[PDB]
């Protein structure tokens, strides 16, 4: 009949560097059924039981599992996650796949809404990432070893055969030249504008060892063996301090980049989008989103208009402060 979402946990209690593949969290196989998706963390998390192991949570258990695996900041934590269940989530049954559509988010919501999980193309999952190929090319979810090599060749050329700040400022800008170049549907707007930037220094704040204080820079046997493979470097201590998009803005500053795509379904014929946000009008992508969340549900009741409100002002309440400071839209009203 339906949930009662709980507020996102807060910060974790200890905040400090701890093991996180340990002797309670081991790695083990996929089993049928079991679900993964585009996100390299949440693989791993899923893989290594921080999350369920079939790869379908709710948002407070994907929020305390990044925090627990990986020391994801809170607030970075509930902007991700609550955008991901928005759009890609079931409001009613609090579920969401970190992959693909699953009967083990329960019953399906009212069409255009799909809850067909991380995977969903388009409004959150996009274009230019490191590891994954776009969705033109036909999957948008699997590793791809033609782009990790990719990765491997920058990380030698930029980085002394490890992956770093410098390294991410060149390879963020080459992947978006690829799909300029190869991807007619090519977009680099809204949101993916601004995750695609975030993602290229993850690997460097969490997927580096947090023993490792100075000079953190990322082996490619423990890129592998988290991007390809979803396990934990062996002895894997997570980030010292909550982190997250750290160094971000110098990966764009490297290579400076405006958001748009290929229009006219060519390639080589990327045009500027001046209404897109950007990382100095960061408030567009909370109404872009809220926008999106009206055509998924555009007239609820009962307890989907309920949980939408809820997770609405959940997500708010994350966008507030990360973009320091957004008006609140209340699309449904209130309780
Ligand atoms: C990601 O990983 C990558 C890979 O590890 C990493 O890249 C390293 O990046 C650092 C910088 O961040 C590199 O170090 C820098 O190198 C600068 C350039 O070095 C060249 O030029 C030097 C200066 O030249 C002057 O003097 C010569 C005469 O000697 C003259 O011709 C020039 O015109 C100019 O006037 C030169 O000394 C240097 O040669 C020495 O070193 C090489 C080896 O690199 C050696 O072969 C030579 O025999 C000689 O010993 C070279 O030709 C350098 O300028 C810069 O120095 C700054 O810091 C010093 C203090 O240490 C200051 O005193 C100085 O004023 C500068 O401000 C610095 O050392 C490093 O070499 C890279 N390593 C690799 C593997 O490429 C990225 O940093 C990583 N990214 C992140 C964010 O972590
Ligand atoms: C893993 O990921 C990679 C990268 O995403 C995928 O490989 C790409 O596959 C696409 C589709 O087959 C290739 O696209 C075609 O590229 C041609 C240009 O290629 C050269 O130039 C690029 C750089 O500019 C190099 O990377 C490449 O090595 C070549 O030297 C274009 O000419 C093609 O255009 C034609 O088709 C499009 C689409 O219909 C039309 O819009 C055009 O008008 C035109 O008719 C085309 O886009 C792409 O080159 C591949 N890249 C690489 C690096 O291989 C893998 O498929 C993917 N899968 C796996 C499992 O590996
Ligand atoms: C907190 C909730 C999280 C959500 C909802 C989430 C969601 C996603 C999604 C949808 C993608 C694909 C993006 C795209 O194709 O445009 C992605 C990629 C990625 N995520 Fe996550 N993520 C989360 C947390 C984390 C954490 C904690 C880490 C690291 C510890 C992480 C690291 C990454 C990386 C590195 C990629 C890029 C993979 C690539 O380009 O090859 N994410 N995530
Ligand atoms: C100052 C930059 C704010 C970053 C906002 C990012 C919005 C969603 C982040 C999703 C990151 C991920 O892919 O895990
Ligand atoms: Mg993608």
């Amino acid at each position: 009949q339906g949930v009662d979402p709980p507020p996102p946990p807060g910060p974790p209690s200890f905040t400090g560097t701890k093991l996180v593949n340990d002797a309670d969290h081991p790695w083990q196989p996929l089993r049928e059924g079991d679900i993964r998706g585009p996100c390299p963390g949440l693989n791993t998390l899923a893989s290594h039981g921080y999350l369920p192991r079939d790869g379908v949570a709710t948002p407070a258990q994907i929020i305390t599992a990044t925090q627990e695996g990986f020391n994801f900041e809170n607030n970075a934590a509930i902007v991700a996650t609550y955008l991901g269940h928005l759009l890609n989530g079931n409001l009613v049954t609090d579920l969401l796949s970190i992959g693909g559509a699953t009967p083990k988010t329960g019953p399906p919501p009212p069409p255009p809404a799909h809850a067909g999980g991380l995977n969903v193309h388009g409004t959150f999952e996009g274009d230019a990432g490191m590891t994954r190929a776009d969705e033109f090319f036909g999957d948008n979810h699997s590793f791809n070893q033609t782009l990790f090599d990719k990765f491997v060749d920058f990380s030698n050329r930029y980085g002394g055969g490890f992956y770093n700040l410098t390294v991410a400022g060149e390879l963020r800008y080459s992947r978006i030249q690829d799909s300029i170049a190869t991807n007619p549907e090519f977009q680099f707007k809204n949101v993916r504008f601004i995750t695609a930037y975030g993602e290229t220094v993850f690997p460097i704040n969490l997927f580096v060892d947090g023993r490792v204080t100075t000079d953190r820079k990322l082996s490619m046997e423990d890129a592998a063996s988290i991007f390809r493979d979803m396990r934990f470097p062996d002895d894997f201590h997570r980030s010292a301090v909550p982190a997250s998009n750290e160094g971000a803005d110098q990966v764009l500053a490297a290579h400076p980049w405006v958001p748009g795509g290929n229009a006219d379904n060519q390639v080589n014929n990327y045009v500027e989008d001046p209404d897109s946000a950007d990382f100095t009008h960061l408030c567009r992508l909370y109404e872009f989103v809220v926008g999106s969340v009206q055509e998924l549900y555009p007239n609820p009741t009962g307890i989907l208009r309920r949980n939408l409100i809820k997770n609405l002002h959940y997500w708010w309440t994350g966008v507030n402060v990360a973009f320091g400071g957004c008006d609140e839209l209340f699309p449904y009203g209130q309780l």
